[PDB]
C-alpha cells in the first residue's frame, strides 16, 4: 500500500522535522515519486490533516480498548486515558511527536478537529465541560494542545528515564495538567 | 578569556545535544585543549552545576534589572518575572534552552539549587511559599523544574511564531503553570 507508506514516512519526518518536512523527502522515504503522494493527498495540507486523523484513530484504538469504564467519574476516566496514552506514546514515540507537531502546526483543519473530537466522544464530552473556554476556541486551541502535550512528553520523559518512579511521575503529570486545563 | 569562551561553547553544545554533549567537542569549539577543559571545571558534573548557575546568574540579572519594585502582590510579581524570563529566553534562545537540558538532567546537586534561588531572593521566598511542597522536594524538584520549562518553552515557541498573540500566549501560559504548580 503506498497510502500507508506514505502515512508511515510522513509521520517519521514530521516527528522529525516538523510540518516544515518537504513533500519531496516523505515520498523518498516511502519509496514513492513525489506526484505519487499528490495522487493520494491533493495538497500538504491534506497530507497533514489526513496524517493527524490518522495518528489520532491509532491513539483511540488503545485509550478505547483499555478503558476501563466501570468508571463514570470525569476526573477518574481522564485520568486512566492520560495512563494509557502515556503507555501508547513511550510505545510509539514518532507518532507521538508527530501528533504533537501536527497540533501546534494551526494547519488542523475545523472538519478535521471535529472527526477528531467525535472519534472518542465521551473524552470530547469531558474536554467541552471541563477544558478553560479559551483552549477549546479556534483561536487558541493549538496553544491548549501544545500546552497539554508539552505537559505529557515531559511526563513521558521523566517516566522513561525513572522506571521506579514513573507511576508517581505520570500522575503528578496528569494532575498537574488537569489543574492548568480544566476548571470546576 | 578561556573560561567564558568554555562556559559559551558548553552553552551551545548542551542546548543542541543535553549533558551527553562531549567535552572534547566543547573544548574544541573554546580552541582549548580537552585537558584545559578540566583545568577550569574539576568534573563534567562540576561544568553542568556551574554553567548553570552561570546561565541563571545571566537570566536573573535581566529579571532583576527589570522588576517593578512598587508590586507587592505575589502572583502580580511572579507574573512581571514570568514575562521578563520569556522577553530574555527569546533573546537568547541557546541559554534558555541549556538551562532546560541542565534542570532536567538530574546532575544538578542541592547546594546548586540552593545557590541559584539564592540569586534572586524575591522569587526564592514566594517559590518556598507558594510552589506545591513536592515540586519542591529533593525527589521531584527536577520534574518540577521540567513542568514549569515546558510550559515556558511552549509559551515561547507560540510568541514567537505568532508574534501578534504574544501578550495573549505569555500571559494564558503564565496562568496555566501557575495552576499547575502552585497552591
Ligand atoms: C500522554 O499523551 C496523551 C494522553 C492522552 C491523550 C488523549 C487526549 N487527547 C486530546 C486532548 C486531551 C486533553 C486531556 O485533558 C485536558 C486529556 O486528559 C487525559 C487527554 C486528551 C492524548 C495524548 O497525546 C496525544
Ligand atoms: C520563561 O522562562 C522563565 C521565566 C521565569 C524564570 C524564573 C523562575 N525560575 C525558576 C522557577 C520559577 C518558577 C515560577 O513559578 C512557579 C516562576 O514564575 C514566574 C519563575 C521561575 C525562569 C524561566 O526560564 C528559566
Amino acid at each position: 500500500d503506498k497510502k500507508q507508506a506514505l502515512l508511515e514516512a510522513a509521520t517519521q519526518a514530521i516527528a522529525q522535522s516538523g510540518i516544515a518536512a518537504s513533500t519531496a523527502v516523505i515520498a523518498r522515504n516511502a519509496g514513492v515519486a513525489e506526484g505519487t503522494l499528490f495522487r493520494y493527498f491533493a495538497t500538504k495540507d491534506e497530507l497533514i490533516n489526513t496524517l493527524y486523523l490518522h495518528l489520532r484513530q491509532d491513539l483511540c484504538q488503545s485509550l478505547i480498548m483499555e478503558l476501563d469504564r466501570s468508571i463514570t467519574d470525569a476526573k477518574m476516566m481522564m485520568r486512566f486515558i492520560w495512563n494509557s496514552g502515556i503507555s501508547w506514546g513511550l510505545n510509539h514515540p514518532a507518532r507521538h511527536r508527530a501528533i504533537r507537531q501536527l497540533a501546534v502546526s494551526e494547519k488542523l483543519t475545523k472538519e478535521t478537529h471535529q472527526r477528531d473530537l467525535d472519534m472518542f466522544p465521551e473524552l470530547r464530552d469531558i474536554l467541552h465541560r471541563r477544558v478553560l473556554m479559551v483552549f477549546m476556541s479556534d483561536e487558541y486551541r493549538a496553544f491548549g494542545d501544545g500546552l497539554f502535550l508539552a505537559l505529557a512528553e515531559t511526563t513521558m520523559d521523566f517516566a522513561a528515564r525513572d522506571p521506579a518512579r514513573a507511576g508517581e511521575y505520570i500522575a503528578l503529570g496528569f494532575e498537574a495538567m488537569w489543574r492548568a486545563l480544566t476548571r470546576e
